[PDB]
DNA sequence: ATTATGACGCT
DNA sequence: AGCGTCATA
């Protein structure tokens, strides 16, 4: 009744550049713009990996993870743009860069949490309710809202994109009370606005365009901002939350995209995120633990607790690199040879984050793929990170893993090693 | 023979 | 601690 929570608290954006590292690369290469273009990481197997892709490009059917010589095969006048080599592996420093760009350029506008290389989560609650202050009762005019989709609108009693965009919008704006500036729907009207600004601020700043998802949580938001890529910004509202619900796959949810939301499925019986609702909080506990459960509970309603964490940094810094079938390292010197690499650029990127960050790791964390085993990782080991020094980190991670040498010989290494990677953990302030 | 990352949960 | 899950370019 009147104390049943409705998860409409806060207000909370995702913000997602669109194609982000091949926007990178064209705004490097005025040649790739507006072409169907994906960005590629080596080049000799196959033409290439590919890891991102134009939304021209899309069109044609390319997609990530695809090698490039079968991308051309769907897409024959495709561009590419090589990921940079640096000591014999794909760096990315560059990508990393410029999304340091944006992510300052989002900070002016409210706290964020780095989500990923090119995502941020966005608390706007303070800074909505501000805005609400200078407005003062003022109607908000769909012209602050050139890029928004209201979804679920329109509804009820034109045939272009753009034109439904407007009438759903209209059909937003006609129905909110903005006397009241508890009003959640106001809130996030204000979200949407703000939004917009801070979308404009990054493309006026950086050239980069993005999309993004306005709503009460970071799980709607997230789900919001994929309704309407690229370029274009989506409010998801509570009272939108059964409709959008009722055919949502469960997958499409954060965090059920795997192993769990197939054992959802599978258990319950359903298919969509709102079949969730019929089960009591008890039941879904029983299947699914007690915080997944809960969880769920909540979710399948529309409403998720988790804050945007005041984090614009990374907690890690790691190198990695994957050798894989006949690449396979197989002798000590190998071995050791990439680990010094893979350590080399590590304290470049550490030495790096140290002047500008003020902190130093203190933990290195030692990892491994040994030919045959299934999993990702075979294991892990961590050690002391004392000093940024190359040689040592190299010499130091050697020392922990030398002892899953099979081989009788000293000199070869068995089973070969199909990865190895490099983590600094644990900062402290300096 | 996706690859290179990065966060957080479990015991 | 070391391992597994889930996610993004
Ligand atoms: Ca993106
Ligand atoms: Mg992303």
């Amino acid at each position: 009744g009147p104390h049943m929570a409705t998860g409409q608290d806060r207000v909370v954006a995702l913000v997602d550049m669109d194609c982000f590292f091949v926007q990178v690369e064209q705004r490097q290469n005025p040649h790739l713009r507006n072409k169907p273009c994906a960005v590629v990481q080596y080049k000799s197997w196959k033409g290439g990996g590919i890891i991102a892709v134009s939304y021209e490009a899309r069109a044609f059917g390319v997609t990530r993870s695809m090698w490039a010589d079968d991308a051309k095969k769907l897409c024959p006048d495709l561009l590419l743009a090589q990921v940079r080599e640096s000591r014999g592996k794909a760096n990315l420093t560059k990508y990393r860069e410029a999304s340091v760009e944006v992510m300052e350029i989002m900070s002016r506008f409210a706290v964020i949490e780095r989500a990923s290389i090119d995502e941020a989560y966005v608390d706007l609650t303070s800074a909505v309710q501000e805005r609400l202050q200078k407005l003062q009762g003022q109607p908000i005019s769909a012209d602050l809202l050139p890029s928004t989709y209201i979804e679920g609108l329109p509804q009820g009693p034109t045939v272009q994109k753009e034109g439904m965009r407007k009438q759903g919008l209209f059909q937003w704006l006609d129905s909110l009370q903005i006397d009241n500036l508890t009003s959640p729907d106001l809130q996030l009207t204000v979200g949407a606005v703000i939004v917009e600004e801070m979308r404009a601020a990054i493309e006026r700043e950086t050239g980069f365009q993005c999309s993004a998802g306005i709503s009460h949580n970071k799980v709607l938001a997230k789900l919001a901002c994929g309704l309407n890529k690229p370029n274009r910004q989506t409010l998801v509202s509570h009272g939108s939350v059964p409709q959008l619900f009722s055919q949502m796959p469960i997958r499409k949810i954060r965090s059920l995209g795997g192993k769990l939301g197939a054992s959802v499925i599978e258990i319950l019986g359903i298919e969509y995120m709102g079949e969730l609702t019929q089960f009591t909080e008890s039941q879904l506990q029983s299947h699914f633990g007690e915080k997944n459960g809960s969880w769920l509970y909540a979710m399948c309603r529309g409403i998720e607790h988790d804050p945007v964490k005041p984090r614009q940094l990374p907690k890690t810094i790691g190198c990695s690199k994957n050798f894989p079938g006949k690449t396979a390292l197989a002798t000590r010197e190998q071995v050791q040879w990439w680990l010094l690499q893979l350590a080399q650029e590590l304290e470049e990127r550490l030495t790096k984050d140290r002047n500008d960050n003020d902190r130093v790791a203190t933990q290195l964390v030692v990892s491994i793929r040994v030919q045959g085993d299934k999993r990702l990782s075979s294991l892990r080991r961590c050690c002391a990170l004392t000093r940024y020094d190359a040689h040592k980190m190299s010499h130091d991670a050697f020392t922990v893993i030398k002892n899953c040498n099979t081989s009788g010989i000293q000199t070869e290494w068995s089973p070969p090693l199909t990865m190895l990677f490099l983590c600094a953990t644990k900062f402290s302030a300096s």
